[PDB]
């Protein structure tokens, strides 16, 4: 299958400010031979809501096609429907969740007929998941096992439930449009319940655009904002979830906020210490922050340079036949040293040993 002889490192990044909102990404394609995933930020949005934002990662899957559409045109869609617009004054809470349902809905449809018409051939299909905010509510948007979660005191004060094929009620979809669940997949195949695309899985004759083995309808979840309390949020394809928990990537996310306030920087270092954790998809991540996310702290900075000065001189005493880099992190990681990134561990430290050891054998 895919998979590179070496992963592609390469970071593509992006922040920006604004709305009282601060942010960055970073999508890396790892070891994957190609790059599926796809993503939108954007503050401030057209048609009257210059005061709302937009986040979201779309993992894209038999192809880039689906993902990569939906990064350009899943806003519109739904903020350009009679729901969401549901003319009054501002949309109420639940014209923004009807639109949100309806944007899936039409963009999937939309897809359709584009595919059908020009007779495209890929089929691909793509998650989403995604934060809407407003002055005053963040709309948790979910599709597929994509995951969005919201920090808020220090802890994960709300998160994305991920759509798996052996969850009860997908189950229960499945099987009633004429599938199976085999083990984790739909039919053996698909390893997501819903995700816009894969319209092979929606030609269930007598059965309704959300009955189908593959649902292209999102969950959402409107959450009032808290100007003291609300930290960050995180955005993440499973190539970063499958490998970190909840409470570890944001402990983590937070012990490096009291290092850095570069958020491009926090995204990049999610992004390798999740692939030094072994995950082998492409990655993408985009952390939202928020007035009172965690801020630089002197102590934090000190403590971070004392470990890696400290990591270094372990790497000089260990390097010594020269053992080759997989052996220097073996040894380091027996050692048990304390005070390591929470969630992060000594993987979230790998790229300063990596340096170390490159300097003393660069051969
Ligand atoms: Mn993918
Ligand atoms: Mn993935």
């Amino acid at each position: 299958g895919a998979f590179l002889d070496k992963p592609k490192m390469e970071k593509h990044n992006a922040q920006g400010q604004g709305n009282g909102l601060r942010y960055g990404l970073s999508s890396m394609q790892g070891w994957r031979v190609e790059m599926e995933d796809a993503h939108t930020a954007v503050i401030g949005l057209p048609s009257g809501l210059e005061s709302w934002s937009f986040f979201a990662v779309y993992d894209g899957h038999a192809g880039s096609q689906v993902a990569k559409y939906c990064c350009e045109h899943l806003l519109d869609h739904i903020t350009n429907n009679q729901d969401f617009k549901g003319s009054a004054g501002a949309p109420s809470v639940e014209n923004v969740k009807n639109g949100i349902r309806t944007g899936f809905l039409e963009i999937d449809e939309h897809m359709r007929v584009m595919s059908e018409k020009k007779h495209g051939a890929d089929r691909s299909g793509s998650t989403a998941v995604g934060v809407l905010i407003s002055p005053q509510h963040t709309y948790f948007i979910n599709c597929g096992d994509s995951r969005g979660l919201l920090c808020r005191n220090r802890k994960v004060h709300f998160f994305t439930q991920d759509h798996k094929p052996s969850n009860p009620l997908e189950k229960e979809r499945i099987q009633n449009a004429g599938g199976s669940v085999m083990i984790q997949r739909v039919n053996g195949s698909l390893a997501v319940s819903r995700a816009l695309g894969d319209f092979d899985y929606k030609c269930v004759h007598g059965k309704g655009p959300t009955e189908q083995l593959v649902s292209p309808e999102p969950e959402v979840h409107d959450i009032e904002r808290s100007e003291e309390d609300d930290q960050f949020i995180i955005l993440a394809c499973d190539g970063i979830w499958d490998v970190m928990g909840n409470e570890e990537l944001c402990d983590f996310v937070r012990s490096r906020l009291e290092v850095t306030d570069d958020l491009e920087k926090v995204c990049n270092e999610v992004v390798d210490t999740c692939l030094y954790k072994g995950s082998r998809d492409n990655m993408s991540v985009i952390l939202i922050c928020f007035p009172n996310a965690p801020k630089v702290s002197p102590e934090a900075v000190k403590k971070e340079a004392e470990l890696d000065k400290y990591l270094e001189c372990r790497v000089e005493e260990i390097i010594k036949g020269v053992p080759d880099l997989v052996h220097v992190m073996r040894t380091l990681a027996s050692e048990n040293i304390p005070s390591l990134p929470p969630g992060g561990e000594l993987a979230s430290k790998r790229n300063v040993i990596e340096a170390v050891y490159n300097r003393l054998n660069p051969y």
